[PDB]
């Protein structure tokens, strides 16, 4: 197990444009494409992210690369960040992998407000940071896969995921 097969379990493949579970068209491996409520705003956004006219449907090969390239940006988002960096310094390697996971699915900007659980898991207190991780609206919205990830950040193992 790695971050690619972890985030590919748990967003999974679709190759024409979908919703996501807030609403918002998406595409491929969790690729966000617009917030906007508009289906031609969602292929416009597409075809730009693709360099192609797509009519809002792309490959399993067009999905990856899109899928590398954010995983890419959400590494590169949290070494850029100061509240987030020392936090992922700080980790092991599975571990590493769920912040990520949190990151891809939730932008810098959010898990950086995560305050109280960024200063438990920075301090190795893990069960206290599963608990604080729980009370948002992130774990109530989509509570099978937070689980999954509060489970990594606890254990330390891949397990949630075998
Ligand atoms: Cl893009
Ligand atoms: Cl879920």
């Amino acid at each position: 197990m790695n971050i690619f097969e972890m985030l590919r379990i748990d967003e999974g493949l679709r190759l024409k444009i979908y919703k996501d579970t807030e609403g918002y068209y998406t595409i491929g491996i969790g690729h966000l494409l617009t917030k906007s409520p508009s289906l031609n705003a969602a292929k416009s956004e597409l075809d730009k992210a693709i360099g192609r006219n797509t009519n809002g449907v792309i490959t399993k090969d067009e999905a990856e690369k899109l899928f590398n390239q954010d995983v890419d940006a959400a590494v590169r988002g949290i070494l850029r960040n100061a509240k987030l960096k020392p936090v992922y310094d700080s980790l092991d390697a599975v571990r590493r992998a769920a912040f990520i996971n949190l990151v891809f699915q939730m932008g810098e900007t959010g898990v950086a407000g995560f305050t109280n659980s960024l200063r438990m898991l920075q301090q190795k207190r893990w069960d206290e940071a599963a608990v604080n991780l729980a009370k948002s609206r992130w774990y109530n919205q989509t509570p099978n896969r937070a689980k999954r990830v509060i489970t990594t950040l606890r254990t330390g193992t891949w397990d949630a995921y075998k």
